[PDB]
């Protein structure tokens, strides 16, 4: 598969800086080089460079917005670029509120993009039915068409415009809902699987479903967008917002290798890792591997192994 | 859902003291409260006054029988009087012996009720077969009708009158069951689904059986007793007899989700909750917290979110 | 169920040293007595006396071949007297090398065998293959009718005939599998579970389909090879190569409880328990304890109890 490699070292869509690390942990982890150990076309395009907005007063109660807006604007920029190049985008993220630049840039070259959203939340609240301020947890509602009226004119957000359709996606892995994003859940007939779905179904229903419900009236780009609080905490402790009771390790490989299987992955998104909340060197590497391992098998990697097409008894 | 909250500090249905503390540190967790931030209705009736029996020796091996055999008798006058209230019956436990009191009053006044057991253990051992001498082990032994003329007349328990039929309970989560025991389960033909039925089948369908196996005929009263050492230890370590490869603390919430879903929760036991027990502070707040957790899903938190029905969005 | 059992104190197919111990922690945690506690007839065969070869230089890349060709050459003549005695060979392990010597003369006994290989890896590399040299990687490729043809002259396995076809073996459990091994499944078409299979399935459709296709046909004697790095290391941490996301404690009672209930099993084997790779203390006597429970469950204990053929109540 080929790649195109965005670092998004950024962190004011909440509280908690380190998560602006996530890129170079990532890198550090050697994710290029792995990913280029597999059948894979790799170009890192480098990690963006988010200046500084000094002047940014919260919006109401909305916090930074100006400086949240300008680093999805900027994102949008790029993961566009790499989608005209014929590649991959996969966004190595700071906080979730990307996803906002990093699905509009995408929707840009192929509009006709199915979302996949693995979390525990469903970050869909508005600027109005926030309690937080915090923007990583209101992304999907500037992007989605249905809610475009209810959002209010944020400072830094002039330049979206919402791309998806309730429709167009499905949420894998909630257990901690607001209640206005329950309503707008219940109120659009937005799909999701909670992790009473998964414990229901099984992840290999849950997938079935996800994929037919995306891919049955026909085949279209997937955009992934892979929050790693969407797992256990027990794998992936280093995180902003953790809460137990989350996707297993082997839930989150079968979610991707599934997706990579449909040869139609378009965008991805690894975001919240955050080194500096991990309370141990182990928590951190134990964070930083497993969404290695994620992010790999999204491009090919499968536990029952790979082989290249060769005849290796020769 | 409308509540009565019934503390019953009481350890002498087995060896550890601690478990009298239950209602304590689970009021302290803020249970009530919690609660109340649901749609719920909580009346809280306090911590029963289990008075001191100095002289209680063995009744041949089975021990504090007089002690054990008052508590629940107590207890089944609170539970039957919280009913006649109109309320749900949550009994915040300590040992498992309690199940003889709060089964025995939620059954004065609906008769028809029926049970789901969630243990490692059955707790059907007569006072006979119990090798432990331990009445913890024995509670569903005393309420069986099909068992009563095998039940010998032990000090304390004259007041009890089985209440459920064999046909009228089944078990999730057993994985620590004596012979005794099994050869009543298959002798009187009990319904229950331990570890390996739930590997096999997957606690969803585990939770539709169960649920078709009680309420098929006709929809009933349902009695939860809820013994938190059916959860596995990496959950729930803060308990006096708990035992590897247990539920797990998604499938807890589903079965208590499914439950609650019915509409028909009349009665519930947390039990054995020992924080002495916790090898540590943390393995403690973990125990207490699960068990909250489990206490909350039986009352209509749910893992997909709750709204209240007002527009949101506005 | 009557059993044989025999030491296998030997490391030479790998490494780690540590693995020679396997045989005494096992004895140690009491599986002797534990097996009698039921309803088993045991009889300890001893460990085998496994003399040095001082003389066993490399053969090409492949490590200590004289000295692992001899180990399994002595194993098969033990496992092979444990069968003409009626009972189930039952090997307590160093590392998986063995195999070839367990299987071999398993099916002299039995040539219509069927082997079900629990595992993280597929132990399938030929000599020529192999990248690690480590024959305990290289077990299966010796066995193989198939591959003969294949398998180089290698000092110390002049006695070794494949004695299983391709459709004798069911893999589960697999998560690292090598290039050229991956290839060798899918050339030779085996059957096999990788995590991927368990997680899309379950495991009760898992051992439903594994039984179903060596069974199918007709009843055969059962060789169960287990090697504890199958289980995930958060159960099995001392092993030398430990892979995470592996099967669960559950997982692995409910694989040996369906086996058990064939009333086929023939062989067994317990393997890669390594006690000086072990962070803690803690760690050894978990992975000690695990492999007991799963040894246990292959010989009749169950999770839902147990109970002998009189009147319990009576
Ligand atoms: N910050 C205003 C409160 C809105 C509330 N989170 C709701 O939508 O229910
Ligand atoms: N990204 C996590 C979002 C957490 C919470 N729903 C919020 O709106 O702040
Ligand atoms: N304490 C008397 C022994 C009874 C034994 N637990 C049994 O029922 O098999
Ligand atoms: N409450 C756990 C019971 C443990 C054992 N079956 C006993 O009878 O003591
Ligand atoms: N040690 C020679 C390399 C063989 C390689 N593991 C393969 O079979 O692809
Ligand atoms: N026994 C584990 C084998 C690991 C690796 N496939 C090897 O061939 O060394
Ligand atoms: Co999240
Ligand atoms: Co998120
Ligand atoms: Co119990
Ligand atoms: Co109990
Ligand atoms: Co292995
Ligand atoms: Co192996």
């Amino acid at each position: 598969r080929t790649i195109g490699i965005i670092g998004a070292p950024f962190s004011k869509g909440q509280p908690r800086g380190g998560v602006e690390e996530g890129p170079t942990v990532l890198r550090k982890a050697g994710l290029l080089e792995k990913l280029k150990e597999q059948e894979c076309d790799v170009k890192d395009y480098g990690d963006l460079p988010f200046a500084d907005i000094p002047n940014d007063s919260p919006f109401q109660i909305v916090k930074n917005p100006r400086s949240v807006g300008k680093a999805s604007e900027q994102l949008a920029g790029k993961v566009a670029e790499v989608k005209k190049n014929g590649r991959i985008s996969l966004v190595l993220g700071g906080d979730h509120s990307l996803a906002i630049g990093s699905i509009s840039g995408h929707a840009r070259v192929h509009p006709d993009l199915g979302v996949i959203w693995v979390d525990a939340h469903t970050d869909i609240n508005t600027p109005l039915t926030t309690t937080s301020g915090n923007l990583h947890g209101q992304p999907v509602s500037f992007l989605l068409k249905e809610l475009k009226g209810k959002i209010p004119d944020v400072p830094g957000f002039s330049w979206v415009t919402p791309c998806i359709s309730a429709k167009d996606i499905v949420y894998i892995g909630l257990r901690d809902v607001d209640p206005g994003e329950h309503y707008i859940l219940k109120t659009l007939g937005i799909k999701y699987f909670s992790m009473t779905e998964v414990d229901r179904l099984g992840i290999g229903k849950v997938m079935e479903e996800t994929l037919s419900y995306l891919l049955g009236r026909k085949k279209r780009p997937i955009h992934l967008s892979f929050d790693v609080d969407g797992l256990d905490p027990s794998f992936t402790p280093a995180t902003g917002t953790p809460v137990v009771g989350g996707l297993t390790y082997r839930e989150g490989l079968y979610i991707t290798e599934e997706i990579y299987k449909t040869g139609l992955l378009s965008g991805l998104d690894i975001m919240e890792v955050n080194p500096s909340l991990g309370k141990t060197p182990e928590e951190v590497t134990r964070t930083v591997n497993t969404a290695v391992a994620i992010t790999l098998a999204c491009f090919g990697l499968a536990r029952e192994g790979n082989h290249k097409p060769i005849d290796y008894l020769n």
